[PDB]
């Protein structure tokens, strides 16, 4: 028993970390075959005309003590692909997904091609990311792990005022309406991921915690309602189809845990705790609850 | 800036999880060098755990009885000691991907990184601390036994932890490398329990400093407090007290943020009295008791 926020294994991942610098700008790369991505604005607004200025020999990539040469180099949005002369010895079984708001990932913060930490995250809502990352993290990437395959979904570009993160997938497309620019940008009003908060009430369950539980259930309908008045995403009949091996495992139907939430958001949680938490804790998709409370391995 | 719960990154640890079996028993083996280390309880039957004479069921067992599994790769066993709870099982082949590391065994309020496996397999990773009551609060099912908890400052794998058991409150216990036990737990299955848990002062302080260093500033207050008056009142809440030693290594966070340490005491006796009034420090609706002075500084600056 026990829940916590947990990560992928990062081995994998941290075998394709690479330092690339151009001019004064260090910041990472991911080395996967012969390609090194990583954002365009380590060539830092005409990123075309920037690019088009630059040698091979203007990368510096640095794969620990080893120097790859670059041999090509081109622009995919806003990811710089630098074509190096050597395949990655230790590449992994891969492929590059974008995600949907709401799912969450793993997180391999590094600085100078050194991986830091690893944590996890969820796509929120506003397509952001409340990450952890200093100058130098930039080009730190995001990914899941099912079976030995690693799905990378995220690449670190920038931060936001509010201390937020935004940032793209592997094809250098960002998440949400940002831009690799110095211009005014902000992060619109953020909600609850729903559909996280029951999967989790499901884990509590399966841990031991019942308090919040009662004897009602209520509808699809009626429940959207509320969340609404709550800045809660509405909550699909897809959601409530994902939830139903939890449903079944604790005997709670989904509507019925919708009471609990409802009954949550209303009231509060009156001095009481969740699994070791005074909020409703969103970052905890319905597969990442089965993948812990069952001990799924990679 | 952001401030997360951050766990080494796993990937040295992970190449040296190994399985290991006795009898109908699996759990995971750490591999480094020629040396797999495992729980002693492996070599136990159901027919014989409350009290269980490892002297002397070791001492039947032969090389061949220890089966280990490198991945699809089976091990030679051509040895087998016994170092309090841990076993040590000699293999005919050294680990390639042996980091550079060493075995600490470390204080309560420390944290470390814990890489949950399942039949020699990594599952996940994330951030433990070892409580005042030495038990840790993870999370771990059956075949999670053998799994370890380290730390990674400066390329160096520093092994602080390996899980053995589960107490009734949900709660864990295990040992450090070379086998002892972190609190008064035994490898039986006669009734222990955890003993009543109280938070670490000196990592709150860490974390409110921390949301200092991220722009939060709510919390703070006009007043100061001595020590022993600090003290007095953090025990009525089940704090742990904060000793002088605690006071001084919190001083690069105070210089940094220009708060004195028996100020920020000050905030935290407000904070204890008052609650957060539906206030959140750093997303968090309670006081965050798992980070260290060290693990603030590693991820602020
Ligand atoms: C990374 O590229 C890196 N080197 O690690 C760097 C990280 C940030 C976080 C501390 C330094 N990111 C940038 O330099 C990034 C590049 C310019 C501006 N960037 C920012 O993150 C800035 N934010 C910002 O301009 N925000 C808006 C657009 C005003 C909302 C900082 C002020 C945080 C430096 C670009 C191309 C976005
Ligand atoms: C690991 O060895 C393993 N195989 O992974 C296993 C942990 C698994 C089994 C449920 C979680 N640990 C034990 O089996 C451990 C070994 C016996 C009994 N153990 C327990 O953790 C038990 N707890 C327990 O007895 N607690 C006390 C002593 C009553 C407080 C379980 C009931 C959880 C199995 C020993 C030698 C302690």
């Amino acid at each position: 028993s026990g829940f916590r926020k947990m990560a992928f294994p990062s081995g994998k991942v941290e075998g394709c970390m690479v330092q690339v610098t151009c001019g004064t700008t260090t910041l990472n790369g991911l080395w996967l075959d012969d390609v090194v991505y990583c954002p365009r604005h380590v060539i830092c607004p005409n990123y075309e005309d920037l690019l088009i200025r630059k040698s091979n020999h203007n990368f510096l990539v640095q794969a620990g003590n080893v120097q790859l040469r670059v041999i090509g180099h081109s622009m995919q949005n806003c990811v710089l692909k630098l074509k190096v002369d050597t395949a990655n010895p230790k590449t992994p079984k891969y492929k590059f997904v974008r995600i949907q708001p709401g799912q969450t990932f793993s997180v391999l913060a590094c600085y100078n091609g050194s991986p830091s930490g690893v944590y996890q995250c969820a796509m929120r809502p506003n397509f952001t990311i409340k990450g952890s990352f200093l100058n130098g993290s930039c080009g730190s990437v995001g990914f899941n792990i099912d079976y030995d395959c690693v799905s990378f979904c995220y690449m670190h570009h920038m931060e936001l005022p509010t201390g937020v993160h935004a940032g793209t997938d592997l094809e250098g497309n960002f998440y949400g309406p940002f831009v690799d620019r110095q211009t005014a940008q902000a992060a619109g009003t953020d909600t609850t991921i729903t559909v996280n908060v029951l999967a989790w009430l499901y884990a509590a369950v399966i841990n031991g915690d019942r308090w919040f539980l009662n004897r009602f259930t209520t509808t699809l309908n009626d429940f959207n309602l509320v969340a609404m008045k709550y800045n809660y995403e509405p909550l699909t009949q897809d959601h409530v189809d994902i939830l139903g091996p939890l449903s079944a495992q604790t005997g709670i139907a989904v509507l019925d845990m919708c009471a609990s939430l409802k009954e949550l958001l209303q009231n509060g949680m009156n001095g009481r705790t969740i699994l070791g938490s005074a909020l409703l804790e969103d970052e905890f998709t319905p597969f990442d609850v089965v993948r812990q409370c069952s001990g799924v391995t990679f």
